[PDB]
Order: C-alpha cells, then structure tokens, then sequence
C-alpha cells in the first residue's frame, strides 16, 4: 500500500483483529512530512550497556497492578498530563527526555519543584546525543541531564522560562538544529547557569515488562523508543500493532502507564505531535511483546 492513502486506511479498518483504527492523517501529507517528525536511533549495544547501569528492580517483590496511570498517582504534577509538539524537527529524542524529566522532578520531590524543562536546550546543546533535529539517542540525553543539566523552557506559544521552543506547534519548512546558546530570553531574569536542573542518576531499564512497570509506578514516566512503520502514520485510536508498511525509522516517546482493553494488554504513551494527534495526544500500543521494539530501549533517571 501507498502510505497515507485511502487504501492503506481501508485495509487497516477491514483487517480482522487489528485492534486499532485508521484515519486520514491531519499531520502528515507525505512520507517526507513524517520522516522529519521523528528523531530516534538505537544506541550502540555496547556503548548503551557500558555508559550507564541497567535497572530491573528484581529485588523489589511488589504486586504490579493490572493498570496504572501516572496522572492518577501524581495528579498535581501538571507536566504529566501536558502534551508537547516537536514541530517539523526530528527531535523526539529530546522531547521524550525533557517531558519525563519534568515529570520526575515533580514526582520525586513530592511536588516542591514544578518545572517545564527546555526541549531546545537539550537538543541544541547535547553533542553526544546525536544530530539534534536530524534524530537522536535516548541514553546520552539522560547522561547529559545528570552531568550538564537542562534549563527551563515552555512551548513557543507560552514564552516562559529560560529557553522556550523556537518552533511553533502544527508548513513545508524543514527545521535546522539551532546553535547552543547559554543565554535565556531577555524577559526571564534568572541566569542560564543558575537555571540548570540536573539529575542525580541515569540508567537503562531492562527490556522486561515487569521491570519497566515497576520503574514507572515508583519513579514516574519513562522515555522509550520504537520503530515506526508506514501504517502508524494513520493511527487515530485503539491499541497499535504493526500490520503493514515498512520502517520509516525510530521514534522516541514517553510511557506514562498501562492497562488492558478487550483482553489486550497495552502501554499508555504520550506522543509529541500535540493534543489533536491520536488519542488526545496519546497513543496505546501492544505491551509484553516488544512490539516495534517499544520495550527494547527504555531509558530513565532520578533526581535523588
């Protein structure tokens, strides 16, 4: 099937037991449109393995609930329910990171901190993280948060904090990574170096369902990567699994919990294509099967 065609949509909607529903995309008009709006690549297996530890929470013998929603456990951390838009910049690697990091800053401090970390700062300033708007790597984003820190910064539309996103929420423009500045916006009086929020640790989470589950419910939303196939471009609702189409590359998102619908287990994930995309900004995807490698590259860290 041609991607984003009436025909691929029809195939999906007539497919027995797809588990999800396709709709004409309101964001992508070509394969090119979507290629630019992603931005994750697997970390080299050895480097990933040797740069930070791998947590499994084996030694924590807790009951895992059949469903969990970070928004429910920590309702007063507003960032958890905040959906961002990456624009036409392949920076989902940075977005996934700063989102979960903002979550955890609130969660792991009992709400004493409540902050929006600047996407542009991580994607512009992190050299070891990859190619900025041309795609990136999860692990080094978190190592960076620890070593260097990330400043405050809202969406373009909000104009808040040190470095708000310089690209607007959804033309044909292809955004080039901005140069790393170490200055805030004129109006934001707190100086850049002071404005740095640092993590105390970063780690891989074992490619293991239970391990990912324990990590989220205790420490908050995690970042993860997955492979996007052509059918994903027309996902609107339901529990995604790959049915047809080939790889378009990798994408990084934020897993905020999980559950089960009509006997089918899923992860609940915030995407970075604004609140009009998918299920009010979120999407669900098969859990426990390593679907599209969603469970392969989970990445996080803590502030204490």
């Amino acid at each position: 099937f041609e991607p984003l065609s009436d025909d691929i949509i029809s195939y999906i909607n007539e497919h027995p037991n797809a588990g999800w529903r396709a709709e004409k995309s309101n964001r992508f008009h070509s394969l090119d449109d979507a290629r630019i709006q992603m931005g994750a690549r697997r970390e080299e297996p050895d480097l990933r393995r040797t740069r930070r530890p791998t947590v499994d929470h084996n030694d924590w013998n807790v009951e895992i609930p059949s469903s969990f929603d970070s928004r429910k456990k920590w309702p007063r951390c507003k960032s958890i329910a905040t959906i961002r838009d990456q624009s036409r910049c392949g920076s989902s690697w940075a977005f996934g990171a700063v989102e979960a990091m903002s979550d955890r800053s609130c969660i792991q401090s009992g709400g004493k901190q409540n902050v929006e970390l600047s996407a542009v700062d991580l994607l512009s300033c992190c050299e070891s993280c990859g190619l900025g708007c041309e795609g990136g790597i999860l692990g080094p984003a978190w190592d960076y948060w620890v070593k260097e820190g990330i400043v405050t910064g809202s969406s373009k539309e909000n104009h808040a904090g040190c470095e708000p996103y310089p690209f607007p929420k959804c033309g044909s423009k292809i955004y080039k990574t901005p140069r790393c500045k170490q200055t805030c916006q004129k109006k934001y009086k707190t100086p850049y170096t002071q404005d740095k929020h640092r993590g105390k640790s970063s780690y891989n989470v074992k490619n293991d369902e239970k391990a990912i589950q324990k990590e989220i419910m205790k420490y908050g939303p995690v970042e993860a990567g997955f492979t996007v196939y052509e059918d994903f471009l027309n996902y609107k609702s339901g529990i995604y699994k790959h049915i047809t189409g080939e790889t378009l590359g990798g994408h990084a998102i934020r897993i905020i919990g999980w559950g089960v619908e009509n006997k089918a287990p899923y992860w609940l994930i915030a995407n970075s294509w604004n609140e009009d995309w998918g299920e009010n900004g979120y999407f669900r995807i098969v859990r426990g099967r390593d679907e599209c490698s969603i469970e392969s590259e989970v990445t996080a860290g803590r502030i204490n």
